[PDB]
């Protein structure tokens, strides 16, 4: 196999036998084959749009297909085989539509050679063998490989955010068109300038998509607000919801109301605690445990059903006993875990089985007590603009440190905790995404009532951090967003973090420190381009990085 899309890739070069995440060769190769089929759909979909007869019938299939190949999202080979079969059928329908339109417009049959992604076909018996030759290493030129894979990785992060917006009824034609432009481009031989322009275009589409998801979430469930979240437990059995989808949370809360089953969040569902629509349910207890990578022991000790709405689902350890109470939904899948089917249009998902099972379970084991404060998304922060600006002017807040991003297992991530603990006491950390779990349970206090850690939400709520920065730029009358007293020391793990990074690069942010390591999918020449144009840097020691950031460098 060959996969190198997440921060934990083997040796920082690529996983070749079994993923470090646990992804076996057969699963990795099937994900490559699904992406190959998506490029085929994109070739014809792009041509139909160019001929003036766009077909948007595969929009959701394409977003879900890309999302299913995100790190820790779907482990069920049967799901991938089904998606590949369905994608071949969808591709063929687009091909037949294209051939007729091309002939009508040109007065002759189409006869230009097409990449194999547009024509290869087979039943499911042929998939395992074909998958081995349509992987990442089929691109021989290292620079072309790096630019194509950077684009696809960024694109799958954008697709995830767009799928959440779509679930809530929010969509933009430009996003779905770009999905096919970007996928089809990886089957073409383009110049370096063209390839880099597509990557920057993906960063601009990441801004569009994060803005759309921000609108979707806040219009539907209200603007997040300051909230004190309990991290201890109640006395009833509960259901633990993890991942990012807030519509699944809305339905779970409604279906569990009055049943004697409590609702708890985990990981990236922590920010559901900040929304006014969900704060009205007294049975919504709080947030359980920490970061996604500690879920084996935490899902175990939770004792009740666990619902994964999105990635990060980690394979069970041999001694784990919660497979019979593990539920997947959305693009998530796992062999032997019960899956909650998609909601009918205008209807809801059916969580009754989780509720019936939870009534047979003991209450969660308390793993800690106290609380976490959060809910500092853009509306809430801009509502406190005068207080924030005055603190910056008085010198009470000397600098902001954006430490948003994604957490991971490697020991080198103690750097983020130590940076948080060692930053001067007149600095405020801004965060979003599960990178927050390295420092959101510390006792850093506040600065005149402003918490020293301000959690804006999920990794998509890095959007709010950009809105805040842009507001500060205008208030302070600065010509360049980089001249604000803000430093960026971002942690990454999977592909949604890559989309966030590309969005910040599109917004003109320079000097970002990215880590705990730099991506394996950046070749030496591509990495040099990023350093030349954007001054992206690796992490150094805690002391060196704090000193540099306090100097604005
Ligand atoms: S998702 Fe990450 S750890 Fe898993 S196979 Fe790919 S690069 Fe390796
Ligand atoms: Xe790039
Ligand atoms: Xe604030
Ligand atoms: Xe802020
Ligand atoms: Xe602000
Ligand atoms: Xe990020
Ligand atoms: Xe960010
Ligand atoms: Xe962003
Ligand atoms: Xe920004
Ligand atoms: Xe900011
Ligand atoms: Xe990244
Ligand atoms: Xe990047
Ligand atoms: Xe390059
Ligand atoms: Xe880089």
């Amino acid at each position: 196999m060959f996969c190198f899309q997440c921060q934990e890739t083997a040796k920082n070069t690529g996983c070749t036998v079994k993923g470090m995440c646990g992804k076996p060769e057969e699963t990795a190769n099937l994900q490559d084959l699904l992406i190959f089929v998506l490029r085929g759909i994109a070739i014809y979909g792009e041509k139909l749009k160019e001929l003036g007869q766009p077909d948007r019938s595969n929009d959701d299939f394409v977003l879900q297909g890309l999302f299913a190949t995100i790190t820790n999202a779907n482990w069920d080979d049967a799901r991938f085989e089904a998606m590949i079969s369905e994608g071949l059928a969808r591709r063929d329908k687009l091909r037949n539509a294209f051939l007729a339109v091309y002939k009508a417009k040109n007065g002759k049959d189409f006869s230009e050679p097409l990449p194999e992604a547009a024509t290869w076909t087979g039943d499911s018996t042929a998939f395992a063998e074909k998958a081995k030759s349509v992987g990442i290493l089929a691109t021989e030129n290292e620079d072309v490989r790096s630019l194509r894979e950077l684009l696809i990785i960024g694109l799958k992060g954008v697709a995830a955010y767009a799928e959440h917006a779509a679930v809530l009824g929010f969509r933009k034609t430009e996003i779905d068109e770009f999905m096919l432009e970007a996928l089809a481009s990886t089957t073409k031989d383009l110049s370096v300038d063209e390839m880099v322009a597509l990557v920057m275009k993906a960063g601009g589409m990441a801004v569009t998509t994060m803005a759309l998801l921000d609108e979707a979430n806040t219009t539907t469930y209200g603007n997040p607000e300051i909230t004190q979240v309990n991290i201890g437990v109640g006395k009833n059995p509960g259901i633990l919801i993890s991942g990012h989808d807030l519509k699944d949370m809305a339905e779970l809360l409604k279906q569990t109301e009055g049943t004697g089953v409590d609702v708890y969040t985990h990981g990236e569902m922590l920010p559901a605690n900040y929304y006014p629509a969900f704060k009205k349910y007294p049975h919504f207890v709080g947030n359980y445990g920490g970061s996604w990578w500690q879920q084996n022991p935490e899902f175990e000790s939770f004792n009740g059903p666990i619902l994964l709405t999105t990635n990060c689902l980690v394979p069970l350890k041999k001694e784990n006993t919660y497979l019979d109470r593990l539920y997947t939904t959305g693009v998530v899948g796992y062999e032997g875990a019960k899956h909650i089917a998609d909601r009918p249009a205008g209807g809801a998902k059916d969580f009754s089985a989780l509720i019936a099972q939870a009534k047979k379970c003991p209450p969660p084991v308390e793993i800690e007590t106290g609380s976490i404060v959060g809910g500092f998304a853009h509306h809430q922060v801009l509502a406190l603009a005068d207080k924030v600006v005055e603190a910056v002017k008085s010198g009470a807040i000397k600098r902001f440190v954006v430490m948003a991003g994604c957490d991971g297992r490697q020991k080198s991530r103690s750097y983020y905790t130590e940076v948080a603990e060692n930053l001067p006491k007149d600095t405020v950390i801004l965060t979003a995404g599960c990178a927050k779990y390295r420092y959101n349970k510390l006792n850093l206090g506040d600065i005149g009532g402003i918490p020293r850690v301000l959690d804006a939400g999920q990794c998509n709520d890095s959007y709010s951090l950009a809105v805040i920065a842009l507001k500060l730029k205008e208030v302070f009358g600065l010509d360049d967003i980089n001249d604000l007293p803000v430093s960026y020391d971002i942690a990454w793990y999977e592909q949604k973090a890559v989309a966030v990074l590309l969005a910040l690069l599109f917004l003109g942010v320079k000097g970002i420190r990215l880590g705990p390591t730099l991506p394996a999918f950046l070749s030496p020449n591509v990495a040099k381009v990023l350093v030349e144009n954007f001054n992206i840097k690796p992490i150094g020691t805690v002391q060196d990085d704090i000193a540099a950031m306090m100097a604005g460098k």
